[PDB]
């Protein structure tokens, strides 16, 4: 497992430097194996996208259980606790983010994995404080939801990583951006 | 014009390396040494500057053809605004890259940024008018416009890998930026 793990932390640094074109070669080479291993572990190319996206969320879920609470709470606490913990995934972790950003996008991502990565946060249970936009957008629209999300989220990183004085501002702002986006709703004559 | 050249150049490098681009390589794929390139421009800050207001005023250019003003709506203003930056990147993606680069680099003079307000007032009204004053204010203006970019590219980059749905994207990113930075009833 010890060879699968460094051949994830490879994939992990193509993917953030070059998207999906990343090479198999190049990712099994940086792992030190030849791409025939590689080949073995996944057996293609999707599969190890859809395993990554995976193992890196896994990856976020961990940093964040230590200080993981009960449903019974506000839902923009709950949402700002999870935006808080990716910025600090991101800045600790940035090739993480910077690949678990380039699968999100891929059009690549099989519903088990979606199922899957769903399961990895109870969180992900709308109850509406969503508004009317982004449960249809969750519907039809759900990778291009997600770019925005970490649009936003990144932007959020490379300010604060920039100027650290200012990151929890920054952090702030940009939470507050991304929920009036997720939760803001339409107002009628 | 040489001086035009060197801009395009200084436009794909920063493209693609940001602010860091050698002065180097926009003057090498101009088709000068670097001399000429720092003669037009006597510093990197200063070619900076130049640049982004050679770019600001290509997008006025394609924004106020555009334009009707019997729309008052400011939500109406800005979507049409925002069809309007969204199709300029879509057209000029390397004008669109190096804009964003050069927006939140943090080498814009205060001359630069008024006279690039100066190229479309009515959009800086617009946006006295219905942004958030954080966005708007002197210390987080910079944070805005990269929160603004960032969604603007998203779009961007969604609508051109699947152009059949593009004018959702579109729709849907003006939404999400306009709930995220606007101010409310």
């Amino acid at each position: 497992e010890d060879k699968k793990q460094a051949l994830l932390e490879a994939a992990t640094q193509a993917i953030a430097q070059s998207g999906i074109a990343a090479s198999t070669a190049v990712i099994a080479r940086n792992a030190g194996v030849a791409e025939g291993t590689l080949f073995r572990y996944f057996a293609t190319k999707d599969e190890l996208i859809n395993t990554l996206f995976l193992h890196l969320k896994q990856d976020l879920s961990q940093s964040m259980i230590m200080e993981l609470d009960r449903s019974i709470t506000d839902a923009k606490m709950m949402t700002r606790f999870i935006w808080n913990s990716y910025i600090s995934w991101g800045l600790n972790h940035p090739a993480r983010h910077r690949a678990i950003r380039q699968l999100a996008v891929s059009e690549k991502l099989t519903k088990e994995t979606e199922q899957r990565a769903d399961d990895m946060f109870p969180e992900l249970r709308d109850l509406s404080h969503r508004s009317v936009l982004m449960v249809f957008m969750s519907d039809e629209y759900r990778a291009f939801g997600d770019g925005l999300f970490l649009a936003l989220a990144e932007t959020t990183m490379d300010f604060a990583a920039r100027d650290p004085a200012r990151a929890g501002e920054y952090i702030a702002l940009g939470f507050e951006a991304m929920w009036r986006a997720l939760t803001r709703e339409e107002q009628a004559a």
